[PDB]
């Protein structure tokens, strides 16, 4: 629909991103950080597509603070900020790696540079694999491993990950064809570890999924609120940490989870605890070139 | 449409597959082999979906003989046989690894076992990732690496690789949902190498793609032949070696290649030249279980 909305989300996400890079100074508490970003996005004119992700070093992604996290930045950390905005369901998913209180290095360069290459070739008509390979070369020609299980994704109205991915590697059969009006989030992750990530507890981000009559009353209602307040967008436990006792909240979520009403999206950590750089922009696949909502 | 056709394709491919395993005896010339299989498929009632693939050891796949290959099997080889049949476009892609003149081992077991698991969970409703994970565990718990760039694919009428894949790894965002009536080819590849494949020349298989006003004369006729007899389905170079002398043939292809008419699918070889075992069956995603065309 309104390409302007995909643009607005993109525009907000840009500004907020920029500012986050700034608040990203040593000792800065992750929790303050997130809150600021979310409310900014808010007062700026839009709701978040998903809770800001502030992932540090080996924590690949899927990490968001919660009312209680004492964690603060530390000089030399590889902080990764992945933000997403949405105007009525039109997402903008951008992200950047900041070496806390320091300047970028070869790793960070590899991810950024990679990401860039992908854009230069995206244009209606090309097969996904081309971006894939592009990304792979930049990362590997710099001696770095690209992650093989975290990757770009195609966005759709009120659907963050709509089905088609954009690997950071070259898989010879990825032959989906970038159509016109296509909206894609390109996001190469680079690492010095093995190049793969595993899920490790706790589960901070969750996803609403399906109506499933639950017996335990409270749970059911917790869900109902969920339905109506977040929708199809993934949300944070931190976002509900005050709508009921920390204790009783848990179960409700679990029961909801053990019921398949909502899916939990645990923290993603590089297998051999390798540093993880990352940059992501969102694009709209046009005929001869792509427009970057988050430029 | 006719589930019976998907069944028929499936049925032929089964028989043929079975027989190939037998013809797979030492010193057996790969070229005799392929010919047999293809003609059997033929006389059995159907056309091949793609040229039989006889891939040996570190040759992951995409290898097919050509009029000229002197290559003969050798005791101890890990021959991989990937066959595909199609009834009016309803494919059946099945495949197996045979230790030439020997009995299967841990590797081969891993890939097989892996494949099985995937089926056990396939059923309308699950997310692709579940299968992915499944595969990953069987292959890895046996200390073997799964290939990360070769993987299962969703089949559709006259479209071998229709877009959605089924990774041999767990990528947390593979959330496509197995619908009812879905046809998928699950195919785990296992290897002791690194777990990745690269393209290496030559280019034996090719695939039509789009009508391009070409300048050279014979290519143009070659184009319209490819168009009429092969179609959207991929072909082997071995299938056209009669239609014209070596030299002229090549060029008509090459022009077309450049023309953007037919894409060529080079050989796939495991990077650290590691052994590659593989098994593949095609399924139809039904409500509570899946029907395996190639059982
Ligand atoms: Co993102
Ligand atoms: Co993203
Ligand atoms: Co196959
Ligand atoms: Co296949």
């Amino acid at each position: 629909m309104d390409t302007e909305k995909l643009m607005k989300a993109g525009e907000i996400a840009k500004k907020v991103r920029e500012k986050a890079i700034k608040l990203a100074r040593p000792g800065m508490l992750l929790l303050e950080l997130a809150e600021s970003i979310e409310k900014m996005i808010m007062e700026l004119g839009g709701k978040p597509a998903f809770p800001v992700n502030l992932s540090i070093n080996e924590i690949a992604a899927h990490y968001t603070p919660y009312k209680g996290d004492t964690t603060v930045l530390k000089e030399g950390d590889y902080l990764k900020i992945d933000v997403g905005v949405h105007i009525d369901g039109f997402i903008a998913d951008t992200a950047v790696t900041v070496r806390v209180g320091m300047e970028e290095d070869e790793l960070m360069e590899a991810a950024k540079e990679a990401l860039n290459a992908a854009i230069s070739v995206a244009r209606a008509g090309v097969e996904i694999k081309e971006l894939g390979k592009a990304i792979e070369n930049e990362i590997r020609k710099r001696g770095f491993k690209p992650i093989v299980n975290l990757s770009g994704h195609k966005i759709e109205r009120y659907k963050l990950h709509a089905g088609i991915s954009i690997p950071n590697i070259y898989r010879p059969h990825d032959n989906y064809v970038l159509k016109e009006g296509d909206v894609f989030a390109i996001e190469p992750f680079a690492t010095i570890g093995a190049g793969q990530v595993i899920e490790v507890p706790p589960t901070l981000i969750y996803m609403y999924v399906r109506d499933v009559p639950v017996r335990v009353a409270q749970a059911r209602f917790l869900l109902a609120k969920i339905k109506r307040e977040y929708g199809t967008l993934p949300f944070a436990y931190r976002w509900l940490q005050n709508d009921m006792p920390e204790g009783q909240l848990k179960l409700a979520l679990k029961t909801l989870e053990k019921a398949g009403a909502i899916y939990g999206y645990p923290v993603l950590k590089e297998i051999r605890n390798g540093i993880v750089a990352q940059f992501e922009h969102t694009i709209i696949v046009e005929k001869d070139s792509v427009i970057v909502t988050t430029e």
